[PDB]
């Protein structure tokens, strides 16, 4: 049950006057792409905080990558649903590694232990999110948002992303035709999308929703990972390239802009985009990874 | 549970290209308002269908307004939700005078019998939508949508309305601003609006969503018509003011464009609105309500 909303004063909603005329806001299937001026925080702070929604965050710290955790971290206390209540999930191989941050009230951050793999890895992060995790999340969180490490906040990521499903536009391809999409593009793979299929290329560094569908997906891919795994074949980009086939046979309800999820020393920052809020830590590839 | 939708063939949505750049979307609390352009109904026929969706439609004629359910009820066949499961429930104090109207495949009428109260009455309909029909539609349908009999539909109204809960601009206030609006204005009743707030001006005639969600709402606007009652005020606008107020403070998860609730001869034919979906048929109000 939802209760009544407050007295609030705002700017008139004008049927005649987008905000944003230069962006898709909406996708064919009725689910909002979230732009700035697409939205007044206000009414989602107040929809979202009358419901006491708690979001999970989980984010994975492997090897080198527990150099990224103290950024991470801080930057989503400045910036990440600010006045809501937060549960991070730190998933690593090296609990002793992990920064001690101060958190603000209302939040609470756990270390969960993994086991490191040596590979760029598809098959852990789907599978600890689905299998390891699934009655753990259900009793203490509402949504969950699942993010890559080498990354910072710069700028709101609030409850306008939250919805059953969503997933991140990927700031190389928004602008791109799908023929140039990198999907996976053998038929021997469970994450194959033939060239005239395809509404976006969602990046795996970004995805979320409810429980409930964040659980649905995660399995799917993992599912679908090991059946590839089984057949001698690995996706072109591994568990993005499952996600991407998820998400085009289930439809998100929202879709995030690259304002979400950005990589300023790559791309700039263009005019489409008002605000650059979660964005890429420049790294050393090679370096980083072995 | 949602099963995996088919391959499917359609234009690739572009992030960079909006088709309607003349109108408003998306609500600020990100709800889609459903103009033509905005959806690609073949995927959404795919999603509802594969959920074997029912839609229920309820119209009451009373009185004089019986001969208007011929009309209506075969242009409704011929566009409202065509393909999918539809159960129309209509209410009357002349169960006789109900048109015997060929229904397509998987749709079914029910004729249920109530009193005839002798004013604009505001409270019958939302009474009977909540208290005497709650335990009815829960069982038998997955939406409900509510509507006036002094209408035809002339162009597809289907499954992109549906949503947990949905109201429709009202085709004479769009443009308006909200000083403007005709919400109830007295302090003294419920449905009490101040003139610094409002999103928009929702018609009366169409309005619905998910059975759970249209019960809350009809409940709602039956309770507090009811307490107006006891304190000697009626609303401006009766049902509509009530459905406004609560339209407010329950933010609709869509808003219908006026596409679906129009007035040609009031109107005409405004470049604004693509197609002309559900519309006023010409009555003589004081003549065709004694
Ligand atoms: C000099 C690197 C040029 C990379 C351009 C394209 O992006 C890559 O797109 C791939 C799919 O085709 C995968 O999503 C990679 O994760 C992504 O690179 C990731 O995300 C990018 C946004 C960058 O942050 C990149 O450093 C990072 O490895
Ligand atoms: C010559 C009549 C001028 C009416 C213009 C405004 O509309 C009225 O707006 C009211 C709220 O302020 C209520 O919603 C009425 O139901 C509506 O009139 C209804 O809907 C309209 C769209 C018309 O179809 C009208 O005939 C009908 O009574
Ligand atoms: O040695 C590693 C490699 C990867 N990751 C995790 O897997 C994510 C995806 O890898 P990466 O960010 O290197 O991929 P890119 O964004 O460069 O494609 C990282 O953000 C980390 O969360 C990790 O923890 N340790
Ligand atoms: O004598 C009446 C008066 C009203 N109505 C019902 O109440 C609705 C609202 O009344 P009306 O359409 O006259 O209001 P308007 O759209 O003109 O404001 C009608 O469409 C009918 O469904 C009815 O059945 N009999
Ligand atoms: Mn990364
Ligand atoms: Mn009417």
């Amino acid at each position: 049950f939802m209760v009544s909303l407050p007295r609030m004063v705002y700017p008139q909603p004008k049927v005649l006057t987008p905000c944003r005329k230069d962006v898709l806001v909406v996708t064919p299937w009725l689910a909002p792409i979230v732009w700035e001026g697409t939205f007044n925080i206000d009414i989602l702070n107040e929809q979202f905080r009358l419901q006491n929604t708690t979001i999970g965050l989980t984010v994975f710290a492997i090897k080198k990558y527990v150099a990224f955790l103290k950024l991470f971290l801080e930057t989503a206390e400045k910036h990440f649903m600010v006045g809501h209540r937060v549960h991070y999930y730190v998933f690593t191989d090296q609990p002793a590694a992990v920064p001690r941050v101060t958190l603000g009230t209302g939040r609470q951050l756990s270390v969960l232990e993994v086991g490191a793999y040596k590979r760029d890895v598809s098959m852990r992060r789907m599978e600890m999110i689905s299998d390891f995790c699934e009655r753990r999340f259900l009793s203490e969180v509402d949504y969950l948002v699942c993010v890559d490490v080498d990354m910072e906040f710069r700028d709101h990521v609030g409850v306008e992303i939250l919805t059953p499903l969503f997933g991140t536009l990927h700031p190389s391809f928004y602008g791109s035709s799908r023929e140039a999409f990198t999907y996976e593009r053998r038929p021997q793979s469970q994450a194959y999308i033939p060239k005239d299929e395809g509404d976006f290329y969602y990046m795996g560094a970004f995805f979320g929703g409810s429980v409930q569908e964040v659980q649905r997906l995660t399995r799917a891919c993992h599912q679908a990972m090991m059946v590839d795994q089984a057949n001698g074949i690995e996706a072109v980009w591994h568990d993005e390239s499952h996600l991407n086939k998820y998400l085009l046979r289930h439809k998100p309800t929202k879709v995030l802009s690259p304002e979400y999820l950005w990589d300023q020393q790559l791309l700039g920052w263009p005019a489409v985009l008002r605000k650059l809020r979660f964005t890429a830590v420049p790294k050393n590839h090679q370096a980083v990874r072995n």
